[PDB]
């Protein structure tokens, strides 16, 4: 079900938002949409919204996180009423 | 002034739910930097809205937005 | 198929947020997401992103420009 | 002054060396980027709403570069 991943990552690191791109299009999860923003001068908060089941979301974070230049991958996970 | 996320679900049809969220982090102290919302059916909406403040702000966001009639779920994410 | 409708409204303008809302789960387009900034200390900026046929999104964009307070609605549409 | 505007985009995020290229076109662009919502719709394609603010040479400029490059299927520009 449905969940969002919050990743800091650099900026400065080089063919990382297409590698992480390139993630998302190959996940299993279906991610509904990513939004990002310049936190500062040299990091950057993206919030990735996304469905899915508790393995391929769990692994999507470590995925992700596991870049080099991600800083931080959180993750919140909600199920149901 | 540190950075974080807060993830809530809420029932748009709650009416007063989305126009007190908005009154609560104006007031708050807490900056909202952005917000990106889901309609993910008829009775249920995702917001992630990334904002801005003293960590106390936000502590106190996330209370206050929490416990209102109409929201669901809803999680804070620090950047520490 | 796939479109953009670009909405700046007022902010001060009180239970608009929530007629907005109201509106695209009414819709019958597919309303992807919606993402909203702050565009300075009156104004709003807000990017919606939906699918459907050109009648609904064409009516979604009226309904949400004929709201009070919308200052804006432009729509990018593609194939 | 220094005005605000949309950039849509759709690509083919394939095209290796085409986001990472936008993303240099964007800082050297001297405008800046607000804050950017990417949707996958395929395979092969994204769509991203890029909301950017500066000078509205800049940012008609911008446009230009973006639109003529190898992956990008669409680009159309929205003035504040
Ligand atoms: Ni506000
Ligand atoms: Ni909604
Ligand atoms: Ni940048
Ligand atoms: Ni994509």
């Amino acid at each position: 079900k449905i969940a969002v991943l919050v990743v800091i990552y650099d900026h400065h690191q080089r063919e990382l938002n297409q590698r992480m791109i390139d993630i998302q299009h190959a996940s299993g999860t279906h991610v509904l949409c990513t939004t990002h923003i310049h936190m500062d001068e040299h990091n950057c908060l993206e919030t990735i919204i996304l469905q899915g089941n508790s393995f391929e979301i769990q692994r999507l974070q470590l995925e992700i996180g596991g870049l080099r230049g991600v800083k931080f991958a959180k993750l919140t996970k909600a199920s149901s009423f």
